[PDB]
């Protein structure tokens, strides 16, 4: 590429998500739901580099698989889709997705090497167009959650490491989208202006890297792209869906030198309204379905693609109240319970997403 990194490529559906579905879901399902689950195992969702171990195992593995498929003559050729998700003091406003590294224990250096090695593999696989979402939740937390001790303490590290990632992974075959929360997070009129300055400043301090295409929204969340009727839980936010958020956000970013395109996560937003009782409820939300299949055909000037970033069926957090990573949000009445550790397969949730899929 070129313009839109989603143009002229197919998105790779990774083997690890398909294996989960076949190994852990299908055996427990009816014949009809096993069929539907087989179709979903083939829908491309982003592969998360959530642990350092993934870099020289699952990440390099997937890159090799993609090269093999393209060498065999894939047409359009396959592009890889990955999430960089291992900041030290990760998930700073919550408990459920705390990561392996901490700032206190050499986390920043650990992250720099993690990034360095990712860069090496991208160089090694420069033949594979690679699309990255950078660090879901991180910068959105910087906008709204500076009152939270873990966030404010991590703030300077987050900003240094984000710039570092954007500079290091800035390669011609790569497109990056910085995570930018969602309409119910950064779309609030009181949050949208500080968000615009923070993103524009990170972008400029990173030297306006060519590989930075724009922002991802709705990652691991559930908002409508475009809905006529604002869900009750969205009131009084005028930016009640991702379309409203992105259209309000883009000119503010543009005014500060960051002319962003967007991708929107549609993997868990097929059923509207969702089962959320309040908008801020993010964990394993009840009454959700698989949404619009990933496509570059968005019909909207600012959106490069609808994508599945959060892999449906992988938990957002454990509901085990005695667990170290227990977060009360995962124990609420609109959260599906019992639920396993974040990232772990969550059969009952997977089932819900299948049943509620929309389109079917
Ligand atoms: O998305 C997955 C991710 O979620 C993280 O939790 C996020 C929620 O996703 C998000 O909905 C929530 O958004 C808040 C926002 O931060 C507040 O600024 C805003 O405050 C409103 C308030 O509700 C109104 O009463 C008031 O009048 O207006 C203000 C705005 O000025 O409320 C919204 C909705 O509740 O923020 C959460 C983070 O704190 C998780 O932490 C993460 O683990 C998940 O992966
Ligand atoms: C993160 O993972 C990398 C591998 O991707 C680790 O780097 C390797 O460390 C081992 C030592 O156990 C060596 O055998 C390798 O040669 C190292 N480098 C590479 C590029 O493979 C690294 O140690 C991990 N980081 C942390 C903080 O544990
Ligand atoms: O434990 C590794 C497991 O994690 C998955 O990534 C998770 C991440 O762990 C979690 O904190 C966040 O909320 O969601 C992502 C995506 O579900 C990863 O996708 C799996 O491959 C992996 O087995
Ligand atoms: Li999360």
């Amino acid at each position: 590429y070129n313009g839109n990194p989603f143009s002229g490529v197919q998105l790779w559906a990774n083997t690890y998500y398909s294996s989960e579905v076949h190994t852990l879901a299908i055996p427990s399902l009816s014949p009809e739901l096993a069929a539907k689950a087989a179709k979903v195992a083939e829908v491309p969702s982003f592969q998360w580099l959530d642990r350092n171990v993934t870099v020289d195992t699952l990440f390099s593995g997937t890159l090799a698989e993609i090269r093999a498929a393209n060498q065999r003559g894939a047409n359009p050729p396959y592009a890889g889709i990955f999430v960089v998700y291992d900041l030290p003091d990760r998930d700073c406003a919550a408990a459920a997705s705390n990561g392996e590294w901490s700032i206190a224990n050499n986390g920043a250096n650990n992250y720099k090497r993690y990034i360095d090695r990712i860069r090496e593999l991208l160089i090694q696989y420069s033949d594979i167009r690679t699309i990255l979402v950078i660090e879901p939740d991180s910068l959105a937390n910087m906008v709204t959650n500076m009152n939270v001790q873990k966030c404010s303490n991590a703030a300077s590290t987050y900003k240094e490491l984000t710039v570092y990632a954007l500079k290091q992974l800035n390669l011609p075959h790569v497109a990056m989208y910085m995570d930018a929360g969602h309409a119910g997070w950064l779309g609030w009129p009181a949050n949208i202006q500080p968000a615009a300055e923070l993103f524009a400043q990170i972008y400029r301090d990173a030297g306006r890297p060519a590989a930075v295409r724009g922002l991802a929204t709705n990652v691991a969340n559930y908002n409508a792209w475009s809905i006529a009727s604002p869900p009750s839980y969205t009131s009084p936010n005028p930016n009640y869906d991702e379309k409203h958020y992105i259209e309000a956000f883009a000119p503010l970013l543009r005014n500060q030198g960051f002319d962003a395109k967007f991708i929107v996560d549609t993997g868990r937003n097929g059923k509207q309204p969702t089962g959320q009782l309040e908008w801020g409820h993010w964990c394993n939300v009840k009454g959700t379905g698989f949404g619009v299949r990933p496509t570059a055909n968005t019909g909207h000037e600012l959106v490069d693609a609808f994508v599945w970033v959060k892999p449906g069926g992988e938990s957002d957090g454990t509901s085990d109240t005695s667990a170290a990573r227990y977060d009360y949000h995962c124990g609420l009445s609109d959260a599906l319970t019992p639920a396993p550790e974040a990232g772990q397969w969550f059969q009952a949730y997977f089932e819900q997403l299948l049943i509620n899929a929309n389109p079917p």
